[PDB]
């Protein structure tokens, strides 16, 4: 059914519909992906995400356009998974508000924690683009929750920043209200991870949910 060209025009302003309560939003999103599983070549991601990357409202579309997609969807092929966290990590770091820095910073942990199978061919790629957002603190206070979450989790991104966190990182203010927090949690204590990426899925919603209401 998929290739029926008519069927791509009910997406769209079904998508423009979108910007709904949860499960309304779940099933375009799943309709979406459906779509985007079906027809690779004619109907790439790219698409239906070039459009809304200029900064009038593209807060609200990672909010309820890409975080919906990756968590329902976490076969996608590696070049679209490519574009799609260069697409995302381009708002933390442009070739920038707090706001939409933070819906950008939890798609990037959502992207990392998910695709931990096909991401890691390029671990050290990543390693060398997360240095910039510490070294010129990019965002108030969401990068602190995004290291303090590494060290807790500490997945294969902790095994290359590792270094970059304790020698060029701690060498008065509430910044370093919570500093202490990721210092105790970087030492080498008792290391309880989660059981599975189900478990933290509950907790990806329930702060998607609380970011909703924020807006």
């Amino acid at each position: 059914i998929s290739f029926l060209p008519h069927l791509r025009s009910l997406i769209n302003v079904c998508v423009n519909l979108v910007m709904p309560p949860l499960p309304f939003s779940t099933a375009v999103v799943r309709l979406v992906a459906l779509q985007i599983q079906a027809l690779k070549e004619d109907f790439p991601l790219s698409h239906v995400i070039s459009p809304f990357t200029n900064q009038e409202r593209r807060e609200g579309m990672l909010l309820n356009l890409l975080i919906p997609f990756v968590l329902t969807v976490g076969w996608l092929e590696q070049p679209e998974v490519q574009l799609l966290l260069q697409t995302v990590i381009n708002v933390l770091l442009p070739p920038l508000a707090e706001s939409t820095s933070q819906a950008a910073y939890l798609a990037l942990k959502v992207i990392l924690v998910c695709f931990e199978r096909q991401l890691g061919s390029q671990w050290y790629w990543l390693s060398l683009q997360v240095k910039e957002m510490a070294l010129r603190k990019v965002g108030g206070l969401a990068l602190w929750d995004f290291l303090d979450f590494i060290v807790r989790t500490r997945i294969p991104i902790f095994v290359l920043l590792r270094p970059f966190i304790q020698c060029k990182l701690l060498a008065n203010h509430e910044e370093l209200s919570a500093r202490q927090h990721i210092a105790d949690q970087l030492e080498r204590r008792f290391i309880p991870r989660p059981l599975c990426k189900s478990s933290l899925i509950a907790e990806f919603n329930s702060e998607l949910k609380i970011l909703k209401e924020a807006v």
